[PDB]
């Protein structure tokens, strides 16, 4: 009708206004996140409250248009997105209380300090970097357990009453948008009613490999720590796995690697010896993208980013993140960067977000996000997969005197699995837990043990000490304290293998029927063929449902476990044999580390 013509002009104008108002909210959030004070908290929450109020006016104005009657799929999609208010649907007082609750949790988490194990006078150890360094480096099980407990008590238990209020307010918000719970609100971002089932099916296919890796790691840990510390048949004590949440185990690769007489890629020491800085690491990431004929970082990036931990003793959120300011070319990273191999991957991870932001900044505001949350998280990881290859690391002079025999290949495959397969059950449990609270499936009296129950069922790990319903451990993970959906990372770790396989084929770097070009040594550095595929997909933003974005990249429309399995198939074959040959116990008894 004539109405659809006016509507298109309504949208064009409203999109620009939302960008500009979001800009101002993002600036205040940035200011808080990079400098936590009471004054910046109030500024952030007051701006948010005002944007919330305007969003409600907008939702209500969508009803004045017959938008579901229109011809244009594109107009209807944009209107649909403006009806989805999220937390902004709350009454203004409930919204302000929710923001205050979220602030309390995120700043509790960011301000955690603990006492040194060897010196209880020295009480200024932060997660990043001091506690993370001990967890990743110490092989003293008693020190490890000490830091685990100190951290979980302060980051987790201390915000129980706040976490509860947040679940209530999150649930109320979802119901006001006519979702059953916050779980359905999160899942709506994947635009697919069978999405949970799809992930269950993929997870069930990779679980057997996970159990083989688990079994082997447990066997190797028993030889290091002995049977008093690690049982044969029980869940692995999580504090021994190189990471505070046992989400990835690559930091203990030096004690669990298949062939310890053969090389294991660890380039941290060479980075340090070649004088690498944070600045250099970001410049390398930048080079990687521009090498593929993708977009160079703008000057605002270099001028406004924070790529090193401030040295002025202020409080900030050190958890690494990427920020879109919704103008032109104002994109930033906040990373407390350290010169290590894992941090090099993180740098590429974060720069994948930046690239996505630049690729879609010509889109209308509602379309300036990922095709789905998982797509956003995968982009940088596709590059990190290349960066991590011995091929790439020899090219940039970080890996010296490396012979890629069959045993070094198994070592590298295993190292990657400790980051990529191990994480899958972990990532699944973070949202399974929250979903189950959001949906009202667990009584408040059982919330802590329901967490550790899932961590046992899916990952076969447990706490180093007995916990109970007096503790509350979930918020000790950043994203749980900060209310960041975690499924995006599960989706990412599956789909990034679909992107990488396809990028590798396009780059001439992978042929199944040619042993010179195996998937696990593919480097896509310099490939404009791969870059083109990325451009086609990333530039779409959220303008189409995600199957359409994937189709733009490689012609497929389906999320699949095929690629991640193909990548690790040589590992699976070897590891199955090695477990049988060493009579390794697979599976685990129920944990008894959480008392009701
Ligand atoms: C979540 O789900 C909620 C339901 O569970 C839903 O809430 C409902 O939304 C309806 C509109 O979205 C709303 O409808 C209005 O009802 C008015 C009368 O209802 C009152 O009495 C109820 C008991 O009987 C009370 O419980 C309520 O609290 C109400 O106070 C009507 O006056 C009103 O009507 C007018 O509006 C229609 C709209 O027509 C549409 O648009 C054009 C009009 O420009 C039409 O040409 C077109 O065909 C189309 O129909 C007009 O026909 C005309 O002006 C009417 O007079 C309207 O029906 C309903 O009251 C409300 N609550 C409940 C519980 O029913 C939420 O909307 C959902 N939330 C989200 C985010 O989607
Ligand atoms: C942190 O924020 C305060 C406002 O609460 C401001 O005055 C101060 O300059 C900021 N500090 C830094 C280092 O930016
Ligand atoms: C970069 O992009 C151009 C135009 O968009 C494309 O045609 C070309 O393949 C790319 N250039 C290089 C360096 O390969
Ligand atoms: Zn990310």
């Amino acid at each position: 009708v004539k109405e659809e013509i006016q509507a298109k002009e309504y949208l064009e104008n409203l999109n620009k206004e939302l960008a500009k108002r979001t800009n101002v909210e993002t600036e205040a959030a940035w200011a808080y996140g990079s400098n936590i004070t009471d004054e910046n908290e109030k500024k952030k929450n007051e701006i948010s409250a005002e944007l919330a109020k305007f969003m409600k006016e907008v939702a209500s104005d969508t009803t004045k248009f017959q938008w579901r009657s229109y011809q244009s799929e594109d107009l209807k999609r944009q209107f649909k997105a403006l009806t989805k208010l999220g937390y902004a649907a709350l009454p203004e007082d409930d919204y302000a209380e929710l923001l205050d609750t979220l602030s309390a949790m995120e700043s509790n988490f960011a301000k955690v300090k603990v006492c040194d194990y060897k010196d209880s006078t020295k009480c200024d150890l932060a997660l990043d970097p001091e506690i993370e360094e001990v967890i990743s480096k110490s092989r003293d099980h008693e020190e490890l357990a000490y830091y685990w407990r100190e951290f979980y008590d302060k980051a987790g238990t201390a915000v129980r009453s706040q976490f509860e209020r947040y679940v209530e307010l999150n649930t109320k918000a979802a119901k006001l948008n006519n979702f059953t719970s916050g779980a359905e609100a999160w899942l709506d971002e994947y635009e697919d009613d069978t999405f949970e089932q799809q992930l269950e099916d993929i997870f069930a296919d990779i679980r057997p490999l996970y159990q083989q890796i688990h079994g082997y790691v447990r066997f190797r840990l028993r030889k290091h720590y002995g049977d008093a510390v690690v049982s044969e048949t029980g869940p692995i004590p999580m504090h021994l796995l190189g990471n505070m949440w046992a989400q990835q185990w690559s930091e203990i690769a030096d004690i669990v690697s298949p062939f310890p007489e053969k090389p294991l890629v660890d380039v941290s020491a060479e980075m340090e010896k070649q004088g690498y800085t944070p600045l250099k690491m970001f410049q390398m990431g930048d080079d990687f993208f521009t090498s593929m004929n993708l977009t160079k970082l703008p000057q605002d990036f270099w001028d406004k980013s924070i790529i090193e931990k401030p040295t002025d003793g202020r409080d900030l959120v050190c958890h690494a993140s990427a920020w879109d300011f919704y103008l032109i070319d104002d994109v930033r990273i906040k990373q407390c960067t350290r010169v290590t191999q894992d941090q090099l991957f993180t740098v590429h991870h974060e720069l994948g977000h930046i690239q996505y932001f630049l690729q879609y900044q010509h889109q209308p505001f509602v379309y300036r996000t990922g095709a789905n949350p998982g797509f956003h998280e995968a982009v940088g990881d596709v590059l990190s997969l290349s960066v991590s290859t011995p091929k790439h690391l020899e090219k940039i002079g970080l890996l010296k005197d490396y012979v890629r025999d069959d045993e070094a290949r198994i070592n590298q495959l295993f190292l990657t699995a400790l980051d990529k397969i191990v994480f899958l059950p972990f990532a699944f449990t973070m949202d399974k837990y929250r979903w189950s609270l959001f949906r009202g499936e667990v009584d408040k009296a059982n919330w802590n043990c329901a967490f550790w129950k899932l961590r046992d069922e899916y990952s076969g790990i447990e706490p180093p000490v007995v916990r109970s319903e007096k503790d509350f451990d979930a918020p000790a993970k950043y994203h749980i304290s900060a209310d960041v959906e975690y499924l995006r990372y599960l989706v990412s770790f599956i789909i990034q293998f679909q992107f990488y396989k396809s990028a590798c084929i396009k780059a001439g770097q992978y042929d199944p029927d040619n042993v010179e070009l195996p998937l696990d040594n593919c480097d896509i550095y310099g490939s404009a063929a791969a870059g083109a595929a990325f451009h086609n997909m990333l530039s779409m933003g959220a303008s189409k449902p995600w199957p359409d974005a994937l189709e733009a990249f490689n012609g497929e429309r389906i999320m699949s476990g095929k690629a991640i399995a193909e990548y690790f198939e040589p590992l699976r074959v070897w590891l199955e044999a090695e477990n049988i040959k060493n009579n390794v116990h697979i599976g685990w008894t129920t944990s008894n580390k959480c008392v009701s």
